[PDB]
């Protein structure tokens, strides 16, 4: 699956929280294993 499938529900949550950059969102989700909480931490830190 492409990440847009794979991470559909977590991309929505991230976008709903003001995180719109797709590449950054996907990168953060891959490092977190698909965890939104972890992705959010990455997106806020650095």
């Amino acid at each position: 699956l492409d990440p847009e499938e794979r991470y559909e529900h977590q991309l929505r949550q991230l976008n709903d929280m003001g995180f719109f950059d797709f590449d950054r969102n996907v990168a953060a989700l891959r490092r977190s294993g698909g965890s939104v909480q972890g992705a959010l931490d990455s997106l806020l830190n650095g």
